[PDB]
């Protein structure tokens, strides 16, 4: 026993792109000498194994070679590169001298040359006037080559044309194409018939077929239909079993490419489909497909109206309209600028959608989804106050939302219960993103803004600020949720601002706030920025590991599984009953500005 | 109730020198106690405050005028010198004030509407300074103060290391400490858990060698030198005295702070450098491991270390042109070079006179597995289902980067000192496409797969077939299909595995396997599906096995070869020297990559 040796024929750099640029020469044969080369490779154990089709090129490629009586065509110790079929005459084969085969017209012999480099086993020389045709190796494997190629690309060709296979990848689509089975039927035959279970796709490369269906049991079918090269039929079939709706007879010599579903099925994001649909949508809406229907809220900037398309009653939605000269006034172009992309631009579950914006020449329209559950200061007010698992599916609301907006490093900076709405299911979203503004990592920002009671100590004093001014209000958020009022407060703002930098371990709290969440809302309003949890290594993943958020089911809440401590009733689309009643904005108009900053809304 | 949002203009560049108002020692020192007499402007810092105060301006109002009247919106905060006023709101007086005494703040923060009016009793001095000059000063020196601080840091060693983002919230915590003239920072011996950045002046560093002697100068350190690094890993035994030698200023850490906010394996990119300057000539020859078609395999020791042997794999250049087979040749180079995995042998580089190609790998002395196989007889099933899993890993790796090996045998399986078996020989191995198919016939006889002896095209799943055939001759010690010469054992192949009667040696589950890897049509191979090699690890024969055990190396192989050095080739046929005449050169270049 000893090792075996490795062998190797010459290497392949031969694309698609290359077909075209290869020759196959062409040798012209008589009939009778074409099926004698034919019946001879059908003889061959090896070469009876190759496409008939391939067969066929193989024979137009041999060529002739003539020797006279006594010559020798192979040599024992030579290398091969030929594979022989004999024409006229008788040929013996000899070894090292014993007289082995004697072989005569009609078959193969040297055929292991087409495969490598051999070495000759044998000599073998003429006895009589021989005519031989023969094909080197080279050309052999360029026969293989182009054909299994032009084959393969043609069937992918085929596959990427039909829908149910439109989805795919390029590999994948070439394990299907060899998986294919080419079938042959003759004129009149049935490749299929209504009524008839199958498991089977078919697609016609070759031919055309006849769609017959019989509209009854008993009328005589009716034509519908003619399909050629490059149909296909029973795609039904490929997701599971089909009853066939129809027959498709053969009108000519048909080929068809057939699959079945379990060869299929042994090889087992709609992102920009779902969501470029709705952006359509909103984009060939004008102003004038809306009513105002009601008030949701009024603030200092704009006023919000529940608006409802004239088109669609089912479809509402909150309408944030702002006066150009008052954003003039105020100097607020870059918040409101701000303020739509950031909202425009977030797919959170806890924050409200801003679908799009609108202008005329008085005002700014921002259309964002209704939240028609309430706004959370109003439900605060009429309740007193929050239990603390009730604080705590809202602030942990608020988390997740800090959470996306942090992570792509957005500064909310308005964080209240003002700015706090329930949805229909009692799920708490942010609204108003007037203060927020996209920050570097590491970078600081320097506007003073905010609401007093919420604003962080080192945006007073002026010293920088980032995205951990957010997680001071969060404790703000917390001890007001808890107790009805929030623990820095004056009789202006310039003794609100003076008792924050007094921090938040001079206020005394009130018994009503569990250990836990007394905590949490001290380690949230560090007057040092770098102390606050949620601003450390882990970001936002810290306070969400906190003992008062331990037990909480924040996997349910993600999901929108977790049942909200308080289910709104909202009867309809139109339903604001869970908002307060205000007034009209019966002021006059503000002047017009066509000046065009606002030329991006 | 319900609550009013505000907010003051949004707004880098450095072009903004500040103005300056000169002022007596006196009214400077009026300003800074009227701002530290405020309950907001107290708090900022000092610094801040004497660039405010530098930086207001004087205003003079005559008797009986306004300088705020209730209503107004206000931009400035005022402190007055000298002067009395009377504050009212709608009428009602509320107070009368002097000077020193910081009023109208709120304007600083935001435009507020003036809540009183302020009305002067008598000639009035007042300083003012506007918000929107208040906000340049804090952003200029809040962004000075800032920047300067990182570029102190990042020169630390125990810093520089770590992402922009954290640093800068490190720049947050430090602490400015002032010290006087004489004052020990810190002392040799005392227990400290702070590090020190001096930001101004320059300190001497004194230490007593002895307790006998006494502390003699140093060093002398200055703005930008640090001390006290090994406080940031662990408390520190201060191994001298630092002295402030005139005013000065450090900023401070300590561990705790710094652990607070904080929480690359370059040994390859270490280790690929140290094999760049080898010669081929810095080895000794001590032994022949092996020879294959293309040359032989010699165990090559380093002269410097002797610790250190490798595998050398030596080509003849013109043989490989004789046999046309330079692009393959290229392919193994490339993807034995490339990959990284326990279960293919490194090619850690390559080298070249013009006669010769040299490839120097990883040696794996414990012997060629057909050396084993055929000592051995048959691998019982546990033995196979060992080596036949380390071949499922390495084609895990290789076909997952879209290569196809394309020789798996016995006699390319090699066995490490620990009895781990790894691929050799990648003479065939190929980077071809996903979904692409190449066409060269290539492999040894018996392992061949039927679309490489039909010229089908084939890809990866090649690979699965040879496996099959790979379990059958490790499990009954010979191969499924083979004839007594070439074109026989082809012919055998293409009557395929179901016509083979599996010896009853083969348990019922690895017969499974091999049926189910020697499919004739790739697209039915078991690892040519949806899971890939995946689909291998989870059948039947591989249940039980210690998949994770074998992947960290913890799995006792079921064979541990007796190595006993780094020279030890006794696991090794003996093969004798290469005493025929050497071959012609070869400088066409095809061998660029030498
Ligand atoms: N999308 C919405 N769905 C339901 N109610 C809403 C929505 N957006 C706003 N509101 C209500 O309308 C009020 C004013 O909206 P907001 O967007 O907060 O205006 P503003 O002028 O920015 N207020 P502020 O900036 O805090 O002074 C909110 O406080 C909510 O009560
Ligand atoms: N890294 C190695 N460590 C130890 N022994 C090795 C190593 N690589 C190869 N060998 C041995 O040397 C023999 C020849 O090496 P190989 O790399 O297989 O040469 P080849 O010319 O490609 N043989 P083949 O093409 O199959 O005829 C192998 O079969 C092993 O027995
Ligand atoms: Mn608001
Ligand atoms: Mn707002
Ligand atoms: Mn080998
Ligand atoms: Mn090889």
């Amino acid at each position: 026993r000893t090792k075996r040796q490795a062998i190797s024929a010459e290497p392949t750099a031969f694309d698609i792109q290359d077909l075209s640029h290869v020759t196959l020469p062409f040798y012209p044969k008589s009939p009778q000498s074409k099926d004698l080369i034919k019946e001879a490779i059908l003889d061959n154990d090896f070469m009876k194994n190759l496409e008939l089709s391939q067969i066929q090129e193989i024979v137009d490629c041999m060529y002739p070679v003539e020797y006279g009586k006594d010559s020798c065509i192979i040599k024992e110790g030579d290398v091969g590169s030929l594979v022989y079929v004999m024409e006229d005459g008788k040929v013996e084969v000899t070894k090292e001298g014993v007289k082995l085969c004697t072989m005569g017209p009609g078959k193969v012999f040297g055929e292991l040359a087409i495969l490598y480099n051999c070495t000759r086993t044998a000599t073998v020389k003429t006895l009589v006037n021989v005519k031989l045709w023969a094909i080197d190796r080279q050309c052999f494997q360029t026969i293989m080559m182009r054909t299994g190629l032009i084959k393969h690309t043609e069937y992918m060709e085929f596959l990427k044309s039909v829908p149910t296979f439109q989805s795919l990848p390029e590999e994948i689509l070439s394990k299907l194409a060899d998986v294919l089975e080419e079938t042959h039927y003759e004129n009149g035959e049935y490749i299929i018939r209504q009524g008839a279970r199958g498991d089977t796709f078919f697609i016609i490369s070759k031919g055309t077929v006849n769609v017959t269906r019989e509209d009854s049991p008993s009328e005589d079918p009716v034509f519908l239909r003619t399909l050629g090269k490059g149909d296909w039929f029973g795609e039904k079939a490929l997701q599971g079993e089909d009853v066939r709706t129809a027959n498709v007879i053969a009108a000519e010599a048909v080929t068809c490419l057939v699959i079945d579903r379990d060869s299929f099925k042994h090889l087992i994001a709609e992102a920009k489909a779902k969501y470029e649909a709705e952006a359509a949508f909103f984009a060939n809406l004008k102003l004038s497909d809306f009513n105002i229907i009601d008030t949701l809220g009024v603030g200092g900037f704009g006023r919000v109206e529940l608006v409802q398309l004239k088109s669609e009653e089912s479809k509402t939605f909150a309408m944030k309209i702002l006066k150009k000269r008052h954003i003039v006034d105020t100097r607020q172009q870059e918040h409101i600028r701000s303020e739509k992309q950031i909202m425009q631009g977030a797919h959170s579950d806890f924050i409200v959608r801003l679908y799009r914006t609108f202008k005329d020449s008085k005002y700014l329209y921002m259309l964002m989804e209704a939240c028609l559950g309430g706004e959370l200061w109003t439900i605060l007010r009429d309740r007193g106050s929050f239990e603390d698992s009730t604080t705590r599916f809202y602030t942990a609301c608020v988390v997740e939302a800090f959470a996306y907006l942090h992570s792509k490093g957005i500064i909310y900076r308005d964080l209240k219960p003002e700015n706090l709405i329930l949805d229909h299911r009692g799920y708490a979203k942010l609204v108003d993103f007037g203060f927020a503004k996209k920050i570097g990592f590491g970078k600081k920002t320097w506007t003073f803004c905010g609401t007093p009671e919420y604003v962080a100590p080192e945006i007073i004093l002026n010293k920088g600020h980032d995205i951990s001014a957010d997680y001071w209000s969060l404790g703000i958020l917390m001890y007001e949720l808890l107790t009805g009022s929030p623990p820095f407060s004056g009789p202006d703002p310039m003794k609100t601002y003076n008792i924050i930098l007094r921090g938040i371990d001079m206020i005394e709290f009130p018994k009503k706030i569990a250990k836990n969440a007394a905590n949490l809302i001290k380690k949230l309003c560090r007057d040092n920025p770098s102390e606050r949890l949620g601003n450390l290594k882990n970001g936002v993943k810290d306070i969400q590991k906190h003992k008062w958020f331990e037990g909480f089911n924040w996997e349910g809440l993600r999901k929108g599984t977790l049942t909200p401590p308080i289910i709104p009733s909202v009867a309809s689309p139109t339903d604001t009953s869970n908002f307060d009643s205000f007034p009209e904005d019966n002021d006059e108009p503000p002047p017009d500005d066509n000046s065009g900053w606002d030329i991006d809304f």
